[PDB]
């Protein structure tokens, strides 16, 4: 083939994304089988219906016996298949199970975009696959300069926002990208102007990334349980760079790890100190923002292409009896995200 004239951080990035191992072994990291539930067999339509039966779960726990649980559990491992042997599988009898589960099946959907993406279009021997992959993503992916204004302020935002109590690990800046996704610019114009647009943090397994770069960050479907999700079925970011990386789920087994920063339309922020499980926000409302106990130094705030980043140091931030020790922040329309970086992360573990 060509041989593909990418930059060599696109073109790793791309093998990283779109390698099929690591999508077989996040699946068993969920105790999926894959004799039964092989990454081929993975469907949309399967999925939801796992949703339903774990939104039914989810109806039992909030009404209280484990007659019942047993029956509605079952259920949902006919239909997504664990690897448990001739078992007795663990009962999905409370809250956490139910949590657990949900955040399974939202790494899923995006397992499947990436794999139907793979498996779908076309096949060119004559082309390299690195090129054929990356324009299934229709995104453009860019080497940001390592010497460029604003890289300096990327690499201090990481550099200022990591948490005292996530220093198990501390993370290097490999590579910079600037993103665009198509049509992301188009649907974000009525929000381009809001206030309070700010750029921030959002972190996942890198077996995600395949299907966010095309899909976006998207909302969980009506099928999901609205319980699973602390401030309901939205779209999650955080201001400290350390709370999102935990989200990459790295270790001492693949700490090379993908985060994004967003440039997200928070508006009139509807302020909460504990879990609230809504589908809808409050009229006048256009973001939820779980309130920290920590919160980056607000006079130390910055700009980038008129874009405040929250790059200051921890500081307190006078919020007393709150369940968060760091600040988060929800939204509920796609529409008011738009991806303006991808940053590769190198997970220094002094475990
Ligand atoms: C399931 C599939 C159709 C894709 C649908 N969503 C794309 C966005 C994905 N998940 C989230 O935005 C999300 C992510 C989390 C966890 N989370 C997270 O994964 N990364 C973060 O950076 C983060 C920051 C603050 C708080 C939570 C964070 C919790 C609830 C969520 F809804 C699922």
């Amino acid at each position: 083939h060509m041989k593909s004239k990418l930059p060599k951080p696109v073109q790793d990035l791309i093998k990283m994304i779109f390698d099929v191992e690591s999508m077989k072994k996040a699946m068993v990291e969920y105790e999926i089988d894959l004799q039964k539930m092989p990454l081929g067999k993975l469907s949309k339509r399967q999925i939801q219906a796992a949703y339903s039966i774990l939104s039914e779960v989810q109806q039992a726990v909030s009404q209280g016996s484990d007659s019942q649980i047993l029956d509605l559990s079952n259920r949902f491992y006919t239909l997504i298949p664990h690897d448990f042997g001739m078992k007795k599988p663990p009962l999905l009898n409370n809250a956490d199970s139910v949590q657990a589960k949900a955040e399974m099946l939202d790494n899923l959907l995006d397992i499947e975009v990436a794999y139907s993406l793979l498996r779908g279009g076309s096949d060119d021997s004559s082309k390299d696959p690195i090129d054929v992959n990356y324009e299934k993503l229709k995104t453009d992916i860019k080497v940001v300069d390592r010497d460029s204004e604003e890289a300096e302020i990327i690499r201090k935002y990481v550099k200022n926002t990591h948490a005292t109590t996530h220093n198990a690990y501390d993370l290097e800046v490999i590579d910079i990208f600037k993103i665009e996704r198509e049509g992301e610019c188009q649907r974000y114009k009525p929000f381009k102007q809001l206030h309070n647009r700010r750029l921030l943090w959002h972190g996942s397994r890198t077996t995600n990334f395949a299907g966010i770069l095309s899909q976006g960050l998207r909302i969980a479907p009506p099928e999901a349980p609205v319980t699973g999700y602390m401030f309901g079925k939205g779209i999650y970011f955080a201001d400290m760079v350390s709370k999102s990386a935990n989200y990459c789920h790295t270790s001492q087994g693949d700490p090379i790890g993908l985060i994004l920063l967003g440039e997200v339309a928070l508006g009139n922020m509807y302020e909460l100190k504990h879990a609230s499980h809504i589908s809808k926000l409050p009229k006048g409302k256009h973001s939820v923002k779980g309130l920290g106990k920590t919160t980056p130094d607000p006079s130390a705030n910055i700009s980038l292409d008129g874009v405040d980043v929250p790059l200051g140091t921890g500081i307190s931030s006078g919020v007393n009896d709150t369940s968060l020790l760091y600040n988060e922040y929800i939204v509920y329309d796609i529409a008011q995200v738009n991806l303006k970086y991808l940053l590769k992360l190198k997970f220094n573990f002094k475990t």
